[PDB]
């Protein structure tokens, strides 16, 4: 009837999928081999829709559609769209009161598409991915989504569902799956849980309580506009402007040669997490001339460390719209990929006096581990 329930962790950068299997949950991998798939849509001259990976690493940015997660369930004219907007490469327009997205699907045809219409795209490479393990059809669903998400937001991700062939059984908050998945709802009394959660484009800071067995989210603070990609960009910034410095040449010139540049950045950024360098290699590069340069944990920390100290700031201001002190924390959660970063693990630590985070659930993972916990449940 209600067949093996998924569930989905549906991101502004990264969507992960996830089963409860044969009594433990199962992070499913894409046909990349990946157990995080970019939010990302692209449309070839010719005609091929590309959802996820080949989306995003695609070498061209007007038919490549993204962040549709900071425009989802919100009117054309909210303030939050018109200053995003701004920032996005693709058109977005107003239809039906909504910001509507404009590209080529190929050969000059025009398509405009609701927000909900491109996570539902994102929605069905989920449901692949998991019909592609499973072996069968995968009906329901349990989809999470910020805390701060409101009315019109939160129907609009089930209506995203039912466009990619989904029934959204249950809308369930980030942290409170975050929280789930390190099994911190199987806790008597009451504690305090503070969330960060540091994904690729947004900052989410939640203060959540459990008491017995039931979450309630206090309060919740963040930024918007920080995440994984603000690092990249900030090497990305001291290798442009070093290329500058040996070559007298502007990479920006070539976008197919950034965008080369940002998927090496990118890469290397995760093995400064683990190892202490790691080396960027690129042919040719720009106007043939070959790339080949180093990067230290070291030089990472010092071109982002204003970024990683900001994060501190909503810590402090959640703790204050809860009244509550850093001696108040029971449990410190860590979401998203960004919190693997070293230095941003000795930040956190710091700031609550020594107190070691939740460790087992690798980060970008925990959101989709606590759906599928609660899809487990409901799957029976
Ligand atoms: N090991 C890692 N070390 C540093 N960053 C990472 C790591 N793994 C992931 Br995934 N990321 C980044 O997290 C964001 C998505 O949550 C993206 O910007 C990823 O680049």
């Amino acid at each position: 009837d209600v067949g093996t329930v998924v569930g989905i962790d549906l991101g502004t950068t990264y969507s992960c999928v996830g089963v409860f299997k044969n009594g433990r949950v199962e992070i499913i991998a894409n046909d990349q081999g990946n157990r995080i798939t970019p939010s990302y849509v692209a449309f070839t001259p010719e005609g091929e829709r590309l959802i996820g990976d080949a989306a995003k690493n695609q070498l061209t940015p007007e038919n490549t559609v993204f962040d549709a997660k900071r425009l989802i369930g919100r009117t054309w004219n909210d303030p939050s769209v018109q200053q995003d907007i701004k920032f996005l490469p693709f058109k977005v327009v107003e239809k039906k009161t909504k910001p509507y997205i404009q590209v080529d699907i190929g050969g000059g045809q025009t398509k405009t598409f609701a927000p909900e219409e491109i996570s539902a795209m994102v929605l069905t490479k989920m449901k692949e991915t998991a019909e592609a393990y499973l072996g069968k059809k995968v009906t329901h669903a349990v989809v999470t989504v910020p805390a701060y998400f409101n009315d019109a937001q939160r129907q609009a991700t089930k209506d995203a569902g039912t466009i990619a062939g989904l029934n959204v059984m249950r809308i369930i908050n980030e942290p409170t799956a975050a929280a789930i998945a390190y099994g911190l709802d199987k806790r008597e009394g009451e504690k305090n849980i503070l969330v960060f959660d540091l994904g690729g484009g947004t900052f989410d800071v939640s203060l959540l309580t459990i008491d017995n067995g039931v979450f309630e989210v206090v309060a919740t603070n963040g930024d918007t506009h920080l995440g994984g990609e603000d690092f990249d960009q900030r090497v990305m910034e001291h290798f442009i402007k070093l290329y500058k410095k040996k070559t007298g040449k502007d990479v920006r010139k070539d976008n197919r040669a950034v965008q080369k540049l940002r998927r090496e950045v990118e890469k290397a950024k995760r093995a400064l997490s683990s190892q202490h360098q790691a080396r960027i290699e690129i042919e040719s590069f720009y106007e043939g001339e070959d790339f080949s340069e180093t990067l230290t944990r070291a030089k990472f920390e010092e071109l982002n460390m204003d970024l990683f100290r900001s994060t501190m700031k909503p810590v402090q201001k959640v703790l204050e719209d809860s009244d509550l002190k850093k001696s108040d924390i029971d449990e410190i959660v860590l979401v998203g990929g960004s919190t693997r970063i070293p230095k941003i693990q000795q930040l956190v630590k710091e700031f609550f006096n020594g107190k070691e985070p939740s460790r087992g659930i690798n980060p970008d993972e925990a959101v989709a581990y606590g759906a599928a916990v609660q899809a487990g449940v409901l799957s029976g």
